[PDB]
């Protein structure tokens, strides 16, 4: 059916998003700078590692549904909807970019969970339901770095 | 049992209640901290909070080991505690200052309460306070450092 | 709004976890009799599982751009579970625990439905996972109240 | 309610299926042979152990719902709908049988999750939703062994 | 033949013993799930712990057959046909569960001593050793269970 | 000094008490019976193991003070002040005996800490101060088993 | 034209990008492998993939330690890499053949790049390549064995 | 007196031997001295700990045979046939004493294994058969310390 | 037991120890030289079973010391004492497996015989050592034999 | 002030831990003879226990609103233990170690009393705990100097 | 002097440097202050710990070459070329000092690796080659703290 | 190239040396005696285990270079240049022999690293460079046992 095919389409996009989001996190991990270096270097590795784990989950979900994941490295940027990071960025800009990307993924996961549910694919709906919570945690952490008036440094 | 044994038991109830409120305060700071120091402070509050947390059971069970009862009814904690339960929206600086003030109260009380235990010949309870107070002194030091200025990088 | 309603549920659920945990600590400390070690452990074990839910429920509020309950004075004002009061027999502790678990189980089913209606799949999932632990705890506790084992009842 | 009684009926069937499926896996583990022995001996133990873990989960779910699990050993083959393995089998046949049984369980778990959901039993629906993904993984692994044209041995 | 009979007999013992381990394990799970009353946590754990030790024996006994160029019991429908332990039936009190477990353990202990002797006669030192090791676990389980049935502790009996 | 030789006398008695108390616990561990078997079997092993750890601590404290511990096995019952367990006992009797012995040890450790303090032996005072809290825990646990009116079995 | 910092940094960018592409290739093989060798090969590809994966951070952070920058923009990886990104449906034999070819390219480049680093006096970078190349040599050996025939059991 | 009663008699003696042998090892551990101190302090603790583990095994074996272990602390020296260590000893003398006691236990375990075998008690025979190998290891280690002509210190 | 018989148990331990050393080295050969589409699976099999044989070397050697004897120790002595066939020349994977089975069968036979000898000597510990170790060899033999079976329906 | 008397003790004690640790490293590296492995290990093990005290003693100063010794040039100015000098026999190393441990034990007893009189129960406790480790080390070392073992002395 | 005695000279200097650099890190760990306290307290301990591990490696390298390491505590400041930290410093100053010392050590390790290589001492060359990379990591981390324009706090 | 095939010859010799050196260490482990027994029994096992690990590294290096390791057990003593231990030895003689063999291996590893470097085989050069350091450690340890004038036992 087209709903089942639709589910496979969501998994490819979601998987590609996980790959690009992970690579973005590595960029921030490597290129972060300033007095917050150790803290942020760690933040980006930690949240990056959680996104990383999703790559294999989303890819193998396609296989479990008798489909194929994205696999050719050249295909990732063709199917991803997350923005691949480009150019020199300030730490503030890295965090802003990460939040925007997380918000896109969160919106997509809710949409994709609904598609899976309509397809009767309770497993894929559950996968998205679990993974979206990690994104919501990442978004919260990142947003806090952007708050001011802490009375110590902002 | 004796009047002095009852006084030791009274100290344990107050100290236990303080550990509970102090823990819950740390959770507030953990959850509500914000700004560019978020990850570092989020962890700090969880780490120190966890160390205070461990004291709850130690102080409570000490009462039992002395043939008494700990504070146990949730409604009693705020009636017995002498530390200030955190109230309202706070800046991170305010959280840290509040934590220091509460730690200083606990430090003072633990020194007083160790002396009461010692007077009662209760070497175990005196030892408990003597060990735990050192953790409070560590927490106080960490927190006070966050309030220092002139680091040359961000203050 | 359904989204504001979700946040309201999280505050109540979080406060319930805190009170439920503190209740378990009371049972842990005050249990007595020939079943002491077994029950002392039971109360700690189930207490520890309830404890873990406090942070989960609190941080869920933050992830939804809200705030958790945080002021210690607010917990007993928001909680719907009964905070334990006065001297209790072991049987009474267990009965109280079951009643509170049953309230939480009912509320988590209600609150999962509210989250689902709001489209908040994550919060619905949180309640769906946590309620199973409460259902386990309820079963364990209920078994202690059964009679006719042929050994001691 | 009658729906809640229905949920308990599903749990007994599902639990019994877990037991029979596990014992089937042990058969394959023990009786597998040929040049793929170590690889398949391990596969059958690994997937068998994941099915095994489900036995206690499905049984205790009945208790948490104020019911009783299947418990009398004589009752398992009376309640289970999966095919208990019978007779001497080739490795190919073992894999084919396993896939068929997994597909039956997958079908049943989707049906049973919907029954639980209609009963308002979110916990049981979730249990089936989580467990079915493990079955889907097992099915995919097994199906891969049956593919040909790898260019090395088939 | 006279040459192969003892080894054939050893294989027969392993199938029975393996089948007994499976039924005994499943019995333990019944007790684990269905136990009740003020001893719940303690006994819930006991049944799981002893059940887990019996469980481990299933693969040991099954693979022993393979190591002797035979085959274990494997078809699920065969287990109850080959087992000599009583598969648990019906609603039981906790006392009844314990008594049933003891009786089954005693049957297995007797059989393992008999089967060790058969293996020893066959010159099968490995299989005799397997039974010799496993029977001690059954003896431990039997002792634990029997203690629960003692009275006059002064606290609850 | 004389007070230093007095401290050494306390350590020999305390060490011997730990040995006898440990062996008493092993008796209770082995000979406990009835419907509380697993729980009490574990209790006696757990508390026994904590008493056990004290043997080496108390023995080596003597060496650290340029003295010698009790060492000849025949000496332990000559030096110990705790009652070595004798004869067939009910579980209730075992627990009552254990409590009485713990209370003797608790009393002695307070006395012996005072003796150490008077001698300026802060280390030995500290040893007793730490160990006595474990005895107080053990006493509490044991006393609880003797309480009645739980509403379930007493 | 360029500083010796720059030539070494150029090598690290290419090597880092190669590690990323090689890793993603291994994931393709991991996911798309099939046939009676599935479990064995599924594991092989994950294991060797994981070892290549670990190199990404090492090679990237080496650039930072040399006061340079790694490749970081995801769009840049395929523009800098010299290994062939895997394309289209492949048999298992073809996956293994492709992997060997890519490993051989990397092994050649790492020897060249170690020499460049050594000439620049960059003993650390030379050492990094010297260590990493041995893992590639192991992977190549493993892969090559799968292509051998005449085992007497299945080939 | 049946050979089953005889088996129980052997277990009580062997259990008591384990207790006394362990306490002897503790004496050697505490009282060793000289330039070999750390090495021998560790040896005595290591071999002592392996003997220690036998105490519970031998005691609980009695229980599994529907008997009772030695349990009253005052009974151990009455039942044991190993020599309890007496008086100040040189390190050489401690080692010689340990070897002699190990050789007694080794002899007894062979005798006791035969008694168990004659009783049809395959489990108890096995216990002695396993434990005796540990004693044989200990004996070997100890005997090596007594050898001369190493060319470094003897 | 007579001196002759005690010496005979010691002789069995030397042979058994030397066999463990050669069997181990044989397994390393198979580990290193295995090839073909089963490479990873067999590379691991040979290492796993080799590692279990390896562990036996120290057990069998130290058993001699515990009996007031000496193990084989001079490297030149191993091939003089061992009765298992040291692997020789280029072999197919099938040939490696066949060789391993034959050697395991020899060791299994010897361990049963040597357990009898130890039992006759009253040496219950040595009899036990052989009784335990032979089961590992029986497991290894089973695993290896399975690789030689045909008609799996997938690759044979 | 009495606050500064306690702080004075902590600086001396901290400096002593640093010097004592470095001494242990010398013994670890320079020990020789047929007891090599055993002594190499002994010196590392006891050295490691002394090492752990450095941070405890330094941070205690910070917890009392003071500062620890920190400038590396200050350690030998503040320490009262003898820094090891020149080539030594193994016997001499052990003798030197015992002497320094005895000095530290004496000082910790004195310094515990100073803290107790200042009402600084935490600092008194620190010294009370650490001195027991020194007492253990002293015992171990002294045993190596005993004779008449019947095997090698 | 011979190339061999030259290598030993380098190890003494390098070892002494490791000791002084470690003690400097402890100063920074203890005396750091301000709103970055936890992050920097940890950084200094982490990098300090990695420098610490080098002390034994460099010292024992001397022994392996039939020489002797620096060992007299009074010798460290006489042999080390790194600047021992002196006086009250701001956090910025601590980081600047650490970078300068790491840069000194990095330069020296490259020089000393070349000396070892010329001596044919491949082991010592390798030791320096490995250790210098840790210093290069530490230098990078520290330099990042000194960067400005992150958009959050600088 | 000619240097390339030469590298393979070095690996065969080195691998064979690791096997013989390991078997030598086992001899010393088993046959060591006297009052230093535990210490030396451990030393020989510890250093033996480190030599043991080199066997697989050196063998598989040959495979990674498209060659073959030594593998026929009969070939080891034909290819090894280290002296296989022969006859009854004093502990002193065991240590002296071990040192001589280590010195041969250290010499050869330096020579073989140079050969690999000439061949452009940076991996094999590195392997030798790493392994030689372990041999240098073992040599140092062993040499220390031969020193006299410790003031305690020599
Ligand atoms: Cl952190
Ligand atoms: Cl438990
Ligand atoms: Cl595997
Ligand atoms: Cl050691």
């Amino acid at each position: 059916t087209t709903l089942k095919e639709q589910v496979l389409t969501t998994l490819k996009r979601e998987q590609a998003n996980a790959v690009v989001m992970y690579l973005n996190y590595k960029k921030y991990h490597w290129l972060t700078y300033g007095p917050l270096f150790r803290d942020l270097h760690l933040l980006f590795e930690e949240q990056g590692s959680e996104v990383f784990a999703m790559i294999d989950e989303l890819a193998e979900r396609s296989l479990m549904l008798d489909g194929q994941p994205v696999a050719d490295p050249a295909d990732y940027l063709k199917v991803a909807t997350v923005t691949p990071s480009s150019g020199q960025l300030t730490v503030k800009q890295m965090i802003e970019e990460a939040i925007a990307n997380h918000e896109l993924i969160i919106t997509e996961m809710h949409q994709d969970a609904e598609i899976a549910t309509e397809a009767g694919d309770i497993g894929t709906a559950d996968l998205y339901t679990r993974l979206v919570q990690t994104h919501q945690k990442h978004r919260w952490f990142l947003k806090e770095f952007l708050a001011k008036g802490d009375g110590l440094v902002s």
